[PDB]
């Protein structure tokens, strides 16, 4: 057997506000959306998101996801989400910095999910 | 700009347990270890696991995985994990179901992370 590929699940209070932000925020496609559910793609990479009824759920679940051209993808998603990780009540994203073990930015999406772009 | 794969994050209480299980019990590979976060890998498919506090969290947390061979590793899983899956005092999996959107079983580790295995179409 071989196991060819991944799909994190982001969780959430509110399933279609998560899908709206990943879709016309973000520039996900729909792959499937329910109530409780849904899916969502962009290039390779699809995330499902899931209903919780916890918020610590969301404030503990994490992705990392591998981009080629991580300096275009902040260009694009720092134009309409904050730039101030801390402060912002609404979703918001990291710069990009370079860790041990590769460069980076986080991005915290309106249900709480901590999701990290590393260049590949 | 290109996505082109991504990484899901198991969450767990114990997170030596749980890299001893997906490692001894399902053969993964180690990628790295630390006290609260960790890194396992089998062939295409790295899973990051990632200490926390409550138990919710788990019992809260999926990720899907794509395989070619759905069979073999269930066969393979099998030997090892119990297929009493309703039992939720130790890590267990369901059979292979076919869904409306695929073929597919699901596995709970012991942490509680319930992770879906679905064959390629």
């Amino acid at each position: 057997a071989k196991l060819t590929s991944a799909v994190p699940v982001l969780t959430a209070r509110d399933v279609a506000e998560a899908v709206e932000f990943w879709t016309d925020r973000l520039g996900f496609s729909r792959v499937f959306v329910e109530d409780d559910f849904a899916g969502v793609v962009r290039d390779d990479v699809t995330l499902f998101i899931s209903a919780v009824q916890d918020q610590v759920v969301p404030d503990n679940t994490q992705a990392w996801v591998w981009v080629r051209g991580l300096d275009e993808l902040y260009a694009e998603w720092s134009e309409v989400v904050s730039t101030n990780f801390r402060d912002a009540s609404g979703p918001a994203m990291t710069e990009i910095v370079e860790q041990p073990w590769g460069r980076e930015f986080a991005l915290r999406d309106p249900a709480g999910n901590c999701v990290h772009f590393v260049a590949e």
